[PDB]
C-alpha cells in the first residue's frame, strides 16, 4: 500500500508496519508498537507543518508513505518505488499492454520527492542508504543506533536524530571519571549491537588516562554453564566490582538473574539496553543494587497523544493500514460492522519514546526546505520556479547540516535544541537514572541527572553517595604511595601496577623500576642517582683511643727517663764495658716504635696504612737488632757489631719495603652489614704473601735471638742478662698470644687492630722498662 | 533505446554508445571507436553462444542492452530499468492513466537477468557496482582498469578481465627487481588513476628489499614551467636515471617533448598509458631511447573481424544504434536513401583491445551458467523449473570466482587461461615492448616477453643488453664494500647509504655506526671488540742495551779489582790511617748502583719503576755518603763518621722511599703516536713532587760535599785528595749537563732514559776509576 497525500513539496516515509513472520505470508503480521505509532507521529508533524504560520507559509507539504514491514527485499523495492517516482519522470511511459494510450502525460507519476524519513531497524537503514547514495536524495532515520553508518566514504547522504554508539561511550566515559572509576572491566555481545560501541569505550579509554581491567563476549543465547563460567571469569578478580554493559534487555535480565543465583554484589552501570523497562529486573530486584541506567531522552507531547485519540476509520481514510491496525488491536472484522462500538479513548496510551525523535527529523527537514527556499529565491514566499528539480546535494551539504532551532513541544523547564554534526549524527543528549533504595517498599529508578554535552549530575539522590556515612564505591589498582617507595611491580597487567617499595640502599631515578647501585656507597636525597657518600677522616673514639695514646706516651716517657739516666751514668763501670752507642741505638728504636704506635691510630688512608705496616716492621726488626747486638756487642770487636747489626736491619728494611711495595695497597671502603654506610676501618692489604714474609722474617729473628739467648754462663753483669731473658720471654709470649688472636680476630673491624696495637705498646714498655731496670740498678749501686 | 534478442536466461549489457557532449544534448553525439564495436563483439559473442553445441545445448540464451554513453544520471536510470525489469516482477502494473486494462500479465516485462556485462570508464562501474549490490546480482565488466574497486567491502558482486593497477604495480616490481634496478625514481599524476598504481608500488618496494629515490606528481594541465620544474628535481640527483611513470598518454608525449627540449638522456619505463601508441612518441623519436613499457596482453579475432566485415542496416535491424554508427561513419542520411552505396569491407576496420576482454567476459558468465544448470539439476540439458528465481549470491560466490578454461579463439602459439583472485580480479598478464634502435631505418616497438604469472623474458632483443659490449645500465647506491671498511653516512636517505671507510684504530661491531675505542689498545681481528693487545715484555733493542751492560760489566770489575787490591794491600801505611771499612762501603756501593743501571734496563712494570727509581736514589744517596766520609773520616772520631754516615743515608733512604709511595705509580701503557700500538715504554711516575724532592736532596748532598770540598791545606795524601776532587767535579759537570738534558728530552720514549743509564754508567765508571788510581799509586810506591 501507498499512502499519498497531495502537495508541490512531497517527502518520502517509511516505517515497519508489520513485523517478522517467515517466508509463509508476504513478510509478516501487522505490528502495533512501532510502525502505526510513528506513522501517525509523522501525519501529525507533516499537518502542523501545513498548519503552521511561521513555517512553510506559501506552499503547502506533500506526503509518499511505503510499508517497510522491518524486511529487506520489501524495503528494497519501496526504495525503488521511490526513485522511479522521483527520477524516471524525465521518460515518459515506454511502450506496453496499455492500449488506451501510448503513455501518461500528467498523471501516473507524482512529483519528485525531496526527501525521505524512514529506517529504525540496523539493515533496512543501511539497505536504504546504501540505494539513496548514488541518486543525490537525503535522507534522514528516527531510529537507526548503528554506528556503522556514521562514516561518510560508506554513507554519505544519510543522516539520524538518535546518537550513536560512539556518543553513549563517551558518556559512560565522562560518567567514570566523574567517580574516578579507572579500573573498571566491560562486557560485550555477540550480536550485531555492542562491538562498536565497546570498540569506541576501549578506544576512549587507551585514549585518556584510563585503562580496562577485562574484555569479555557473551553470545546470544546458550546454556547456563557458559553463563556461569564467564561471571566466574568476571568476579575473579577480587579488585574488580564495577563494570560496565553493552548488551540487549534479555541478555541484561538472564545475567542479573544469573548473578541473583550466584549471590554475589557488584556495582553495574549498563549502556541502554537495559532503559527504563521494568521486565529485566523481574525476580532479580536484590542483585541490582547501586546501577547506574542510561536512558534516551525523550519527554512525551500532549498535542501528538491528543491527535491520537481522536482517531477512526470513518472519517480518516488516508492511511491504509489504519483498519489493519485497528483489526489488530481490538479482535473484530468490519464485515459484520461491529467494531464502531470500540473506542481508542477508552483502553489506555502510551506513547513510544522514538516519537519524538520523528517529528524532531520531520521539523527539521522542514527546517532545513525552508532555509533553502529562504536562501535561493527570497523574491515571494511561494514556489520557485528555478527549484522544481530536486538537488539534493545542496539541501544536504549547506542547510540540514547546519541547524540551529528549538526542540518541538518542548516544556519549558527543559532547554535542548537539535543540532548535526559533521558526520550528520545527533547530539548525544541521555539520562541517567539510579537504582535508588527508597524504604517505601518496592525499589525503582529515579532520575538524577542529563548528559547534553557536559556531564551535570548530583549526589543528592544516588543512595551510596547522599550521606557518605562510608567510603565511595571505587576500584583502583595502584593509587596509594609517595616518592619514598618507587618499586613497581606488574605481574600480567601494563595499564596500572603494584607498587611496591624497594631497598633502602638502591637509588629511585625510575617510576617503573628499581636500580640497585653498589654495597659501598648509599644514594643521595637530592634525587640524581647513588654515588659516594662523606665519611669521617678520625673513626675511632676519644675514650678508646685514650689508651693508646697514653700507653705511647709512658712508652716514651721511659725511653727519656732511660735515655737521661745513660747519659748521667756516662762514667759507670757497668756502662763503660758495654754498648753506649747501642745503648742509645735501643732508645731510639724505642722511641721510634713508640711513635709508630701513636701514628697507627691516625686518620687511615694508603699512605697512612703504608706507613703504619712499615712502621710495624720496622720496630720488629729494630727490636730484634737491639736485642741481638745487646747479647753480641757486650762480648766480635765493638765496631763490626753495631756494623752488621745496622746491616741486618737495613736488609730487613728493604726486604719488607719491597713485599710492601710489590702489592697493592688500595683505599677501598668496605661495610660488614649488608646495608649500612661505608667508612675507611682498614687499608686494602688484606691476607697475602707481604704479611707472610715479615711473619717469617720475625720468627727468624726470634729464632737468632733464641740461639743467641741459649748461652747460660755469663759471669758478669747476670742482672741485666735474666732482665733480657724476661723480657725476651715474655715478648715471645705476647707475639704467640697475639698471632692465634688475630688468625682468629681477622673478620673483625676495629677489635683486632686495637688489640694488636695494645699488645705492641705493652711489649715496647715491658722492654723499655727491663732495659731502664739494669741502669737504675747499676745507679743504685754505684 | 533498448537492444532485445529473445532466451529464457536474459543478460544484461551497457556500452558507451556516445560520449561527452555537454548539457545542450541528451549526453553527446554517437561514438564509432568503443560502444559499437564492443556491442557487435558481445552480439557476436552470444551468436556463437547460441550455435555451441558444448556449451549450453538445450537452452539459449537472451540479451537485454542499454546504454550508457559514459554518464553518470543516463547509466544510472538504465541499471534503474535492469533492477524495475528484474526485480519488480512480482507486483503487477499499479494503477495508472491505462483504461484498456488493470495491468500487463504476461507481456511489459522481461525476464528477469542472469547477470549484466557493462562497465568500461571508472564512474559508471563504480555507479554500477554501488547500485548492483543490493540486489544479490553478479556484474562482471570489461574495460574497469580502476584499482580503488578492488576491495570486497564496498564492492562485493564485481567482477573484472583485465588486470588492475597492483597487478601491473607487481609486474613493474618484478621486471625491476630482473635488472637489479633497487635505486628507481617514480613520477605519478595529479588524475584519477595512477594514484593507487603510485600507492601499490611503494608498497611492494618497501615490502621486500627495494627502495624509491623520490616520488614525484605531475597535474593534469598547466604552463611548461612547472614541467621544467618538475623535470629539473628529477634529474637533479646524478645517480637518478631510471625512473616509472603511471601517468596518462598525453602527459607522457608532453614530458617526452619536455626531455627532448631539455637533451637529457634517460632510461624510463612507463606504465599502459604508454602503450604501443605512436602519436606519444611524435617528434620525440630521439629521447625515448632504451625505454620499456608494458602493454595490455590482447591478440586480435579473426571470427569476429570476418563478423563485423559482414554487417549492414538492411537484414540487421536489432541493434538501434547501427543507424546511428552508420551515419556518424559515413557522412550520409538514410531519408535520401544514397547510404547503400557504401560498404563496409571497402574501408579498414581494426578491431578493439577490449574485444578479447568482453568476449571473454561473456564465455566466462556462460562457462558458469553451464556449471550452475549442470550443478543444481544435471537432470536433463533443458532449463530446470527450480532455478527460474535468480539467485546471484550462489551464482557468484561459488561459479564465477572459480572457473577453469581456456581462452576463446585461442592461437596454437599461446598458452593462457581465465582466471578470478579471491578479490575476483583477472589474472594479470603484459606484454613487454622495447624501443629497439634498428638500423634499418625508422624506431618501433618489439615485443621481447609476456607476464602472466613468472617473469621470463630475454635479452636477446634488447638493445643494450644483447652484446653486452658495455656495463648494464643500473642505479644503485652503496654496494660496492665489504667487511673492511664499515663507515656508513646518510645524508638525507634511510634506505641506501654511502660506504665509507673508518678509523683503523676503531672496532667493527655494527653496520650502521663506527665505534672508536681508546688510544691505549687496538681492536681484535675475531669480530668482538675493541680490547687490550698483547706487548713485549722486553723492548729495548739488543745492540742498544749491550752498551749499558757492558758498561755495568766494566764498572763492576773495576770495583771487584779495586776491593781485591785493598784487600791484598791491607797492611799499607796509607789505608792504615784511613776508613778501610770506608773503602769496603763504598765498594759496596759502587757494585750496588752498577746492579741498579743494570736492572734498569730489566722488563718494565710497577714493581721495576719502583726498584729502579728506589735504586738511583739509593746510588746518589751512597756515592754523596761515600765522598763525604772520605772527606771528614780521614780527619770526628773512628767510629761516629762511619754511624753518621749511615744514619745520613738511612734518613735519605726513608725520604725517596716516602716520596715514591705517597705518588700512585700505575703501569698504563701510552703511545706517542695517535694510531699505534701501544707498548710499555715510559712509567706513570710522570713529573710530580717525588723526583723535585729527589732533586732537592740530591742538590743538598752535592752542595756539602762542596763544602767539606773547601779544604785546599791538606799535606797528607795530596794525591787522592786531587783525585777526589776531579772526580766530584765531574760528577757535578754531568749532573749539570744531564738536567737539561733530560728536562728537554723528557718528551723523548727512549733517548732520554737511555742516555740518563749511560751517563750514570759512566760517571759510576769514573768515580770506581778515581777511588782505584790511589791504591794503585800506594801498591806502586809501596
Amino acid at each position: 500500500k501507498v499512502l499519498t497525500l497531495e502537495g508541490d513539496l512531497v517527502l518520502g516515509g517509511l516505517f515497519p508496519v508489520h513485523q517478522k513472520g517467515g517466508p509463509a505470508e508476504d513478510c509478516g503480521p501487522v505490528n502495533e508498537h512501532r510502525g502505526i505509532q510513528r506513522l501517525e507521529a509523522m501525519l501529525f508533524a507533516l499537518d502542523r507543518i501545513n498548519r503552521d504560520p511561521h513555517l512553510l507559509p506559501g506552499v503547502r507539504l506533500g506526503a509518499h508513505i511505503l510499508d517497510s514491514c522491518s524486511k529487506d527485499t520489501h524495503a528494497l523495492e519501496q526504495a525503488l518505488d521511490f526513485v522511479r517516482a522521483s527520477l524516471s519522470r524525465g521518460a515518459d511511459g515506454s511502450r506496453h499492454i496499455c492500449p488506451d494510450g501510448s503513455y501518461a502525460t500528467h498523471g501516473d507519476a507524482p512529483t519528485a520527492i525531496t526527501g525521505v524519513i524512514g529506517g529504525s531497524y540496523s539493515d533496512v537503514s543501511i539497505q536504504v542508504a546504501n540505494l539513496l547514495r548514488l541518486f543525490q536524495i537525503p535522507q534522514i532515520s528516527y531510529a537507526s543506533t548503528s554506528a556503522k553508518l556514521s562514516d561518510k566514504s560508506r554513507y554519505d547522504y544519510f543522516a539520524r536524530t538518535v546518537p550513536p554508539d560512539f556518543f553513549q561511550a563517551k558518556a559512560m566515559a565522562e560518567i567514570l571519571r566523574f567517580f574516578n572509576w579507572t579500573y573498571v572491566s566491560t562486557v560485550a555481545s555477540e550480536g550485531d549491537y555492542g562491538e562498536t560501541g565497546i570498540e569506541a569505550f576501549e578506544l576512549e579509554a587507551r585514549a585518556r588516562n584510563i585503562c580496562v581491567a577485562t574484555s569479555e563476549k557473551v553470545g546470544r543465547a546458550m546454556s547456563r554453564a557458559a553463563f556461569e563460567g564467564v561471571v566466574r571469569a568476571l568476579l575473579q578478580k577480587p579488585s574488580a566490582r564495577v563494570a560496565v554493559l553493552f548488551t540487549r534487555s534479555e541478555d541484561a535480565r538472564e545475567l542479573l538473574a544469573a548473578s541473583q543465583r550466584l549471590n554475589a554484589s557488584f556495582t553495574w552501570v549498563a549502556s541502554d539496553g537495559w532503559g527504563a523497562l521494568e521486565s529485566v529486573v523481574a525476580g532479580s530486584e536484590g542483585a541490582a543494587e547501586g546501577a547506574i541506567t542510561i536512558e534516551l531522552a525523550s519527554y512525551p507531547i500532549s498535542d501528538f497523544a491528543s491527535y491520537f485519540q481522536s482517531l477512526d476509520p470513518w472519517n480518516n481514510s488516508r492511511n491504509p493500514w489504519f483498519r489493519e491496525f485497528w483489526e489488530q488491536r481490538f479482535r473484530c472484522s468490519f464485515r459484520q460492522r461491529d467494531c464502531a462500538a470500540h473506542s481508542l479513548r477508552a483502553v489506555p496510551f502510551e506513547q513510544e519514546s522514538k516519537i519524538m525523535f520523528v517529528v524532531n527529523a520531520v521539523y527539521a527537514m522542514a527546517h532545513a526546505l525552508h532555509n533553502m527556499h529562504r536562501a535561493l529565491c527570497p523574491n515571494t514566499t511561494r514556489l520557485c520556479d528555478a527549484m522544481r528539480p530536486v538537488n539534493g546535494r545542496r539541501l544536504y551539504k549547506d542547510f540540514v547540516l547546519n541547524v540551529k532551532f528549538d526542540a518541538p513541544f518542548r516544556p519549558a523547564d527543559t532547554h535542548n535544541e537539535v543540532r548535526f554534526d559533521r558526520f550528520g549524527d545527533g547530539i548525544g543528549r541521555y539520562n541517567i537514572f539510579t537504582y535508588l533504595r527508597a524504604g517505601s517498599g518496592r525499589y525503582r529508578y529515579q532520575k538524577v541527572g542529563y548528559w547534553a554535552e557536559g556531564l551535570t549530575l548530583d549526589t543528592s539522590l544516588i543512595p551510596w553517595a547522599s550521606p557518605s556515612a562510608g567510603p565511595l564505591p571505587a576500584s583502583r589498582c595502584s593509587e596509594p604511595c609517595l616518592q619514598n617507595e618507587v618499586k613497581s611491580v606488574q605481574p600480567g597487567e601494563v595499564c596500572c601496577w603494584l607498587c611496591i617499595p624497594c631497598q633502602p640502599y638502591e637509588y629511585r631515578l625510575d617510576e617503573f623500576t628499581c636500580a640497585d647501585c653498589g654495597l659501598g656507597y648509599w644514594p643521595n636525597a637530592s634525587l640524581t642517582g647513588c654515588f659516594e657518600l662523606p665519611q669521617e677522616y678520625i673513626r675511632w673514639g676519644d675514650a678508646w683511643a685514650v689508651g693508646p695514646v697514653t700507653i705511647a706516651c709512658l712508652g716514651a716517657l721511659a725511653t727519656l727517663f732511660v735515655l737521661g739516666v745513660f747519659v748521667r751514668h756516662n762514667a759507670t763501670p757497668v756502662v763503660k764495658a758495654s754498648g753506649r752507642e747501642l745503648c742509645y741505638i735501643l732508645l731510639g728504636g724505642v722511641f721510634l716504635c713508640y711513635c709508630m704506635t701513636f701514628i697507627f691510630i691516625a686518620k687511615p688512608s694508603t699512605a697512612v696504612c703504608t706507613l703504619r705496616r712499615l712502621g710495624l716492621g720496622t720496630a720488629f726488626s729494630v727490636c730484634y737488632s737491639a736485642l741481638l747486638t745487646k747479647t753480641y756487642r757486650i762480648a766480635i770487636s765493638p765496631a763490626s757489631q753495631v756494623a752488621i747489626c745496622l746491616a741486618l736491619i737495613s736488609g730487613q728494611l728493604l726486604i719488607v719495603v719491597a713485599w710492601l711495595v710489590v702489592e697493592a695497597p688500595g683505599t677501598g671502603k668496605e661495610t660488614a652489614p649488608e646495608r649500612r654506610e661505608v667508612v675507611t676501618l682498614r687499608c686494602n692489604h688484606r691476607d697475602a704473601s707481604m704479611l707472610g714474609s715479615l711473619a717469617y722474617n720475625v720468627l727468624l729473628i726470634a729464632l737468632c735471638t733464641l740461639y743467641a739467648f741459649k748461652t747460660r754462663k755469663c759471669p758478669e753483669n747476670f742482672n741485666e742478662a735474666k732482665f733480657i731473658g724476661f723480657t725476651m720471654y715474655t715478648t715471645c709470649i705476647i707475639w704467640l698470644a697475639f698471632l692465634p688472636i688475630f688468625y682468629v680476630t681477622s673478620s673483625d673491624y676495629r677489635v683486632q687492630t686495637t688489640t694488636m696495637c695494645v699488645s705492641v705498646s705493652l711489649s715496647g714498655s715491658v722492654v723499655l722498662g727491663c732495659l731502664f731496670a739494669p741502669k737504675l740498678y747499676i745507679i743504685l749501686f754505684q
